[PDB]
């Protein structure tokens, strides 16, 4: 029994129940950008429970963290567009709680079926390179002075022109959440995001910025910190290859 499946079938089941919270209708399919004809110049990631469930519907989420990180755009765009305190925001925040209402009933079951789908999310290897890598972020890299302008995706609405200039944007929290879901299994992928935040203040702000002088000290700090950390993280690196070759 193909775990993406049942995986799916729940997360489905999931839909379905935040579809009928009161008052959730707005939320049901895609913001008409013809009536609102704002919406793209402010709003960057569009999402709604349609396409949430077609997304579903496709396999398109192997754990529950994609899933719910999709969900959490609802939330994050109805409050950036609509305000924070909006009874909209409101209702799409009650469907972000019932959705962790019900994660937290089924989490075992969903464990294992994320197991199951990627046996990575349960290699110790794995899990001790993350956590090192998170570290590096959290305690080095975010600890740069003045590194604020990097810690989070850039707010549309804040920076109208931020994503006219800026098409493959990267930022501090991103990278924790590719971590948080072991999308890196070495440091070469993990550093491919870095050096884009860099690759993007050069582009965006200008060589000579401050705020690229500031994101040439987060690359520069996390380069040092990986090499202080090099001959453990190349064991975790080594591992975690002979383990994703046995997955096979
Ligand atoms: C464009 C600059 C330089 O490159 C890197 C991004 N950086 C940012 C980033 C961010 C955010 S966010 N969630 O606010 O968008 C924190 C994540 N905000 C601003 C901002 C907002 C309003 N007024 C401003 N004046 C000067 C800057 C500024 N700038």
């Amino acid at each position: 029994t193909d775990p993406m499946v049942t995986l799916s079938s729940i997360l489905e089941s999931i839909i379905n129940d935040m579809r009928d919270l009161p008052n959730t209708y707005p939320f049901h399919t895609p913001v008409n950008a013809k009536v609102v004809k704002d919406y793209y110049k402010i709003i960057t990631r569009p999402m709604d429970l349609q396409t949430l469930r077609e997304n579903v519907r496709k396999r398109l989420y192997p754990s529950r963290e994609e899933f719910r990180e999709h969900l959490e755009l609802i939330v994050k765009n109805s409050a950036t567009y609509n305000g924070p305190k909006h009874s909209l925001t409101q209702i799409s925040q009650s469907m972000l709680d019932l959705c962790d209402e019900k994660l937290k009933e089924k989490e075992d079951k969903l464990a294992r079926l994320e197991k199951a789908i990627n046996p990575l999310l349960d290699d110790d290897d794995q899990v001790a390179f993350s956590f090192i890598l998170d570290n590096i972020v959290t305690q080095k890299m975010m600890a740069v002075p003045d590194s604020w302008p990097f810690h989070h995706p850039v707010n549309k609405k804040f920076v109208p022109d931020y994503y006219k200039v800026i098409v493959n944007p990267m930022d501090l929290e991103t990278i924790r959440k590719n971590i948080s879901k072991h999308k890196y299994q070495s440091r070469e992928s993990f550093l491919d995001d870095v050096n884009l935040i860099l690759a993007n203040s050069v582009k965006y702000n200008g060589p000579e910025s401050q705020y690229t002088k500031t994101a040439q000290e987060i690359v520069n700090v996390c380069y040092q910190t990986l090499t202080e950390y090099d001959e453990h993280l190349t064991q975790l690196e080594k591992d975690i290859c002979t383990a994703k070759e046995a997955a096979l």
